[PDB]
RNA sequence: GCAGACUUAAAUCUGC
């Protein structure tokens, strides 16, 4: 009965494109609670997580009388077919692989909906509660306890066949399914991810200072701290460094889901056009990727910083207009700072003009930084 | 229609 239901669920999940499925109980996540209290007090959290620790570690609070959790994982592509070349006149930014093609929030919500349907179509009264990323549970904690993959040193859940390049989701049920056993650590004495992290956000194996992680920094809506502006490169959203150096990901390039295939012109887009983009054109072109959940502003800020990184002089006119006309303090100030960074002294007069008119205190400071740079 | 804010992609509010 319960065993047959479990095998039928696994059979259906694979047919609708789930790459890996696993089972765990609805027991509380005790070690996780202690861990979350630790990270919180160390200031190592991001603020993006659920504030209520009880709801995060107690499945039976989320779904009354729950008895199990079904965890699913989908592998996403890692290599890009015919990536467009970034030249001196035409510089390009880059999205992380978790932001290629169709938003996994929607892809995996679909798989969870079909699996909720499947169970509810058989026995009653099977009750469920699904979630992907935006739920209370820790998708990694569930995936680990369900045997999807092991906790690697880069904090990533890593699977034997697909590596770390997988999306995670889970469904809480009232079915007392038989749980699986967690898989073993494959990292060994390797430390490549820890050593290659540009900001040392990986303070220890399996421990992240989220405030120092590039991925987090690309999604903040305010001014990017001076400390990290030199380490973003041309990233527009997220970071893949602790994964692309990982030996467990060598050869892992799976094209199993067509809608996840990146559009090279929007995954690796031209920087300058992003600066003058309209809301409709952004919604049409970027509105269906995961990296647009905070809006266009963090992406544009990063695009500016990316141009400063490249010292693209051809971006100076658009940056200048942005400094003068844009109603967003973060955009004005960053444009001012980038202008000074690119290093053309001819634009110094324009910085002073902007300075004399700025009313936003923080934007003022960024202009002053930009002026100081151009003197040098 | 355009733009901004906000929580988060269409909802709410504001400006043209
Ligand atoms: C907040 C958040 C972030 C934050 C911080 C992530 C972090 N490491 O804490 C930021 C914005 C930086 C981020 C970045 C990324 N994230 Co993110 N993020 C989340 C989110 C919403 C919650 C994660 C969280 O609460 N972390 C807090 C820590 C404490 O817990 P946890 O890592 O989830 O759980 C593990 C630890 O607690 C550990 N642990 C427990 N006890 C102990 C004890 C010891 C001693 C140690 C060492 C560890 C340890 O074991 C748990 C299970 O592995 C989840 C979705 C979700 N709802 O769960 C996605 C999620 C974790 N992110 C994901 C992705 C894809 C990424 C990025 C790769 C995106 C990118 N390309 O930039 C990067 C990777 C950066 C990295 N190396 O961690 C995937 C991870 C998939 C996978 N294969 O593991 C998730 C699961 C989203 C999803 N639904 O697929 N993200
Ligand atoms: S995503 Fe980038 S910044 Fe964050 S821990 Fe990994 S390598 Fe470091
Ligand atoms: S780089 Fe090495 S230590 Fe880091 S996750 Fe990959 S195998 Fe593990």
């Amino acid at each position: 009965n319960v065993y047959q239901l479990k095998e039928e669920l696994i059979e259906y999940a694979k047919s609708i494109g789930v790459d890996k499925i696993g089972f765990t109980t609805a027991d509380t996540f005790d070690s996780l609670k202690d861990r979350l209290i630790l990270q919180e007090s160390l200031g190592y959290l991001s603020g993006f997580e659920e504030p209520d620790i009880e709801k995060r570690v107690t499945p039976k609070l989320l779904l009354p009388k729950a008895k199990s959790i079904v965890a699913i994982a989908l592998a996403y592509p890692s290599r890009m077919k015919d990536a467009p070349r970034s030249t001196r006149t035409e510089r390009r930014g880059i999205f992380c692989r978790a932001s290629w093609g169709k938003d996994y929030h929607d892809v995996l919500r679909e798989k969870l909906d079909l699996l909720e349907d499947f169970l509810k179509s058989k026995h009653e009264d099977i009750r469920t509660k699904s979630m992907v990323d935006t739920g209370e549970l820790s998708d990694r904690a569930v995936a680990e306890r369900a045997g999807i993959g092991f906790s690697a040193k880069n904090c990533m859940i890593t699977t034997p066949e697909y590596g770390s390049y997988v999306y995670l989701a889970e469904m809480i049920t009232n079915i007392p399914f038989e749980p699986d056993v967690p898989i073993e650590d494959m990292c060994g004495s390797c430390t490549k991810c820890l050593d290659a992290c540009p900001t040392g956000a990986l303070v220890n194996p399996g421990q992240l200072n989220a405030q120092r992680c590039i991925s987090f920094l690309t999604q903040t809506k305010g001014f990017l701290p001076d400390e990290f502006r030199t380490k973003i490169g041309n990233r527009l959203y997220g970071c893949d460094t602790c994964q692309t150096v990982c030996p467990l990901n060598k050869g892992k390039d799976f094209h199993l889901h067509p809608e996840m295939e990146p559009d090279p012109e929007i995954a690796k887009p031209l920087l300058k056009p992003l600066l003058a983009i309209s809301n409709r054109e952004f919604k049409e072109k970027f509105g269906h990727v995961s990296g647009s959940w905070r809006g266009k502003k963090p992406i544009q800020r990063n695009a500016i910083l990316a141009l400063a990184h490249f010292k693209d002089a051809s971006a100076l006119p658009e940056l200048t207009e942005l400094m003068h006309k844009d109603p967003r303090p973060v955009i004005r100030g960053t444009a001012a700072w980038a202008i000074g960074k690119i290093g053309d002294p001819a634009y110094a007069e324009e910085l002073e003009k902007a300075l004399e008119k700025e009313k936003d205190e923080e934007a003022k400071l960024e202009i002053e930084k930009g002026i100081e740079l151009l003197k040098a």
